[PDB]
């Protein structure tokens, strides 16, 4: 489909190529003091957080028709999957087989550099990049999954038809490229997956509020907005 | 001291005799998150320290006598740290029980579930409060010392300040009538042990299986920093 290649050279584009990976903070061993941490730490949690935002708005806008919502419906939907979506990307992204993370920005860092600021998530998050990187998801069909994790019922959207949609095309997307490959629903295996996922979100949830509470430093605005917006109380 | 003994009354009449233990739901074995049940038994836990605590505050001389808004104050803020060193001070971590100020006994698996980590770590404290081998009195002193303290938004903070001198006056004389700082060093631990039942509280709050008490989710909102 064009479709299909729109999602996926949007995904491409939306991160680093094996050529551009950033090793220049890479340290194979660091020593920690773990559950506890310091501003720096908690600056590059935030930070990382950002840049994934930004990454993240700008793939969602190379998604056809997913920049003709509402302004609002645009930026409820990506509130609501931002921490899913980061989560998801990361896992794909990295190699838990050697303990690296690798980010958006090409940075790559090791458990034990992130474990000060991300805590024990990022053990978790790990976890699950084994876990998905077992099932094995072709780049098409993870450009198609990353996009409907964004475009989904949300409560409180605007246009909720026009979500549904573009969820439905999006999905006839994926069932063609799924075909293509081996006539099919599936796909189960790789939903069973899913409450991994958003354990992984609330973990997400948890670290925040307890970084809230310690205020080392505060929270970027955009970010601090999508913790209390995706509160439901 | 008449304020000792003040504080040690207080203190003994704020929780079970050993004579009126209820060990009807005790249960040594049981297996194997949580449901809700288990968090509906949490919060009752939480709500039964209450209404005891503020009881045992106004017993304390001088606590009385400040702002009624002061009052409200130092006991929300207090709660949580008291309810975990009261409970800390009361169990029995060498038989994995604990005993909550209704003379109510449990096994920590059996509100382990409930709880989570927290409870472990509250054990772990225990332990640790224990091995100082803190005397009733140094404990009705200490007790009074965690609500009896700064906090941000107090009307007359100056007088709470002058109030803690004496009651710490009081622990003094009497840790010397028998270290001086070793449990006191135990009160920054207290202070994490309260971001735990924090954390704890915010993520039955996600997962909503029964909502909190409006009195438990008032101090959870109101002792947020945001
Ligand atoms: C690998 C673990 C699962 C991750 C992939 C699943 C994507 C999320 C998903 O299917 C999904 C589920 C919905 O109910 C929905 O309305 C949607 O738009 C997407």
């Amino acid at each position: 489909a064009n479709l299909l290649t729109s999602l996926v050279r949007a995904h491409l584009d939306s991160g680093p190529s094996t050529a551009k990976l950033d090793y220049s903070k890479f340290q194979e061993l660091v020593l920690p003091h773990f559950g506890k941490e310091d501003a720096g730490d908690v600056q590059q949690f935030y930070d990382l957080l950002s840049g994934s935002l930004e990454v993240i708005r700008k793939w969602a806008e190379k998604i056809p028709g997913f920049a003709e919502l509402s302004p609002a419906d645009q930026d409820l939907l990506l509130e609501s999957a931002f921490l899913e979506l980061f989560i998801l990307r990361l896992a794909y992204r990295s190699k838990p087989g050697e303990g690296k993370l690798i980010f958006c920005s090409g940075l790559v860092l090791h458990r034990l550099q992130c474990a000060r600021g991300f805590g024990d998530w990022i053990d978790s998050i790990l976890a699950f990049s084994r876990s998905l990187h077992s099932l094995l998801v072709d780049v098409p069909a993870f450009a198609c999954l990353s996009a409907l994790v964004l475009i989904t019922d949300r409560h409180g959207l605007q246009e909720p038809r026009r979500v549904e949609e573009l969820q439905n095309r999006i999905a006839s997307c994926l069932k063609e490229h799924v075909a293509a490959v081996a006539e099919p629903p599936a796909l189960s295996r790789l939903l069973g997956k899913l409450p991994e996922l958003r354990t992984l979100c609330t973990q997400g949830l948890q670290r925040i509020f307890y970084l809230k509470l310690e205020d080392l430093v505060p929270p970027p605005p955009i970010i601090d907005k999508i913790f209390m917006d995706t509160l439901p109380f």
